[PDB]
């Protein structure tokens, strides 16, 4: 009968409750409490009557709503403590609209971390439900509903029952299909490379690749031109034309954001996209990391000071940059203002108490990326040898690590300019250009991000769905378009070319953000969407 705080999961309720006093009753409403269900009747949304929607409490959740009602009235003030993004904003909105009461009866608290300071400042300066966000979510919802209920039927008719088209997953399948057709159509190009094994004045071995002939790039295309070059190279005199020594540096990557976390988690840990977000959310809800749906590589000042503090103690001076390493500002298309990082750098992956082995591995990846992004660059001594042999130009590259810098948390022989090199053996080799590489789970996420097709909340879903529906399959960690995906794609491009257009999809995603950021109105965006779509 004090103050009621609503969160979306038991796990989140147990953690936030640690930072809320006696006058706070924390209750969770597992996921979506309310949602969408002739053609308009089934969709639960009317594109022909200014997007009139018909929401209804989820099947069976009729109890939860009541448990909340008689608990809310029994409450002083109601705090909507859902995740910070527009999705959590709509869940908050649905809760307020179902429990009822006056608006001044609710507050929307915002935090991107479940810690003592974060929850304090969140309940200290509570805000109001942001209607633009809610409308952005609704608009995305209505767009997906319209596409699915109006396109899936054509797939049932022209191909098979059980098939379903998605506004974004459809374009994602096209990306894999095109790549499949690009690969099958690829015609290998023959080309040769000549290498030269040589000896330094002191004896040390040195391998060189022929790069230029008569000051033009060396690219023989057949056995005949190669044999000619080899014959000249056999009788030429080899001498070092140049030894370029330059200090090179390697900078650490930026702290993670949703897409980069999925890419690295897949490549470095073999974790599937859905698994990463599941472990990530587990970590976030237990208060170990910052919100996991973000496209901001920005880091708060406190987090930066703390990890720099950690870097001094555990690595020393030479690893601590002069000034902090900045990557991006807090402003981005999405709601999250910070990157994915640990809530406390002092907490190692090995100390997490209620986490499975995989959630620990992920935290470990998140932790190391975060600490490394504030460490100094790795320093290398690069060596480029340019060798002359008659009319030919040869080169050899070398590199030796001087300072590991950030890599701590994760060679050519000697010869001077003018030195003579003894030709030991020439190795002419025939090769064939390779087809475009196939998509990996990591390169597909990157592709989706690069084209503006995906968002932090859809990357995973988009990649999981297309595999489940059977349009693509993964084999040996690489993506293969399935015949069914190719067939659905061609039919979709015939009947709905606009839907299958990359720029259309990316525009709609941008338009959604615009609604969220008060730069566009949702019904107008939906009107333009439905208009392009039909
Ligand atoms: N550059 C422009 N200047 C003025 N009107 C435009 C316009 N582009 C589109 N419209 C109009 O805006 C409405 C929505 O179209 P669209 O979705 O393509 O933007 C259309 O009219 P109606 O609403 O009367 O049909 C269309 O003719």
């Amino acid at each position: 009968g004090k103050a009621l705080v609503i969160v979306e999961s038991p796990a989140k309720a147990k953690t936030i409750n640690k930072y809320l006093g006696s006058d706070y009753v924390v209750k969770s409403s597992v996921g979506h409490i309310r949602d969408l269900p002739a053609l308009v009747n089934r969709m639960g949304v009317d594109p022909w009557h200014n997007w009139e929607a018909h929401y209804e409490v989820l099947p069976g959740k009729e109890k939860v709503v009541s448990e909340l009602k008689q608990l809310a009235e029994k409450a002083d003030h109601i705090y909507l403590a859902t995740d910070l993004d527009r999705e959590g904003e709509a869940i908050a909105w649905h809760l307020r609209e179902v429990i009822g009461g006056d608006d001044a009866r609710y507050s929307r608290v915002v935090f991107n971390e479940i810690t003592k300071n974060a929850i304090r400042q969140a309940f200290n300066k509570p805000g109001e439900l942001n209607i633009d966000r809610v409308n952005a979510q609704q608009a995305r919802r209505f767009m997906d509903r319209v596409v699915g209920y109006m396109v899936s039927p054509l797939l049932w008719k022209k191909i098979a029952r059980g098939l379903s088209a998605g506004r974004v997953q459809s374009v994602a399948v096209r990306l894999v299909v095109e790549r499949e057709r690009e690969i099958k159509a690829f015609v290998p190009e023959e080309f040769w490379e000549v290498d030269a094994s040589t000896t330094t004045p002191s004896g040390e071995a040195l391998a060189l690749q022929v790069t230029h002939q008569n000051d033009k790039p060396f690219r023989p295309v057949n056995k005949e031109q190669t044999q000619a070059a080899v014959s000249l190279l056999e009788k030429a005199r080899y001498s070092v034309l140049e030894r370029e020594d330059k200090p090179t540096t390697s900078k650490p990557g930026a702290p993670f954001i949703t897409s980069t976390l999925q890419q690295a988690a897949s490549t470095r840990l073999g974790f599937g996209v859905k698994k990463t977000m599941m472990m990530a959310q587990r970590l976030y809800e237990a208060g170990y990391i910052t919100y996991m749906r973000t496209d901001s590589t920005n880091l708060s000042q406190d987090a930066v000071n703390m990890v720099r503090g950690y870097i001094s103690d555990n690595f020393g001076k030479k690893y601590l940059p002069e000034s902090p390493n900045q990557y991006a500002s807090k402003e981005n298309s999405q709601e999250a203002h910070e990157a994915i990082r640990p809530s406390d750098v002092n907490v190692m992956a090995e100390s997490l108490k209620d986490m499975e082995a995989d959630a620990q591995k992920l935290y470990q990846l998140i932790w190391r990326q975060f600490v490394a992004c504030q460490m100094t660059p790795a320093k290398y001594d690069s060596t480029t040898l340019t060798v002359g042999a008659g009319d030919f130009r040869l080169k050899a590259r070398g590199r030796i690590l001087r300072f590991d810098g950030w890599t701590k948390v994760m060679i050519l022989p000697a010869v001077n300019k003018g030195d003579a090199l003894t030709l030991v053996e020439l190795t002419p080799a025939q090769h064939f250009t390779k087809p475009p590489a196939r998509f990996s789970e990591a390169s597909l996420v990157k592709e989706l991000e690069k084209r503006g097709i995906g968002r932090p909340s859809t990357y995973a879903s988009i990649i999981s769905t297309i595999q489940d529906r059977g349009y693509v399959r993964v084999e040996n960690r690489r993506f293969y378009a399935e015949k069914m995906g190719e067939i659905v794609t061609d039919r979709l491009e015939e009947n709905f070319r606009e839907l299958m257009n990359y720029d259309f999809t990316a525009q709609m995603e941008n338009s959604l953000d615009q609604v969220a950021n008060h730069e566009a109105e949702w019904k107008a965006v939906l009107d333009h969407f439905f208009s392009d779509f039909t």
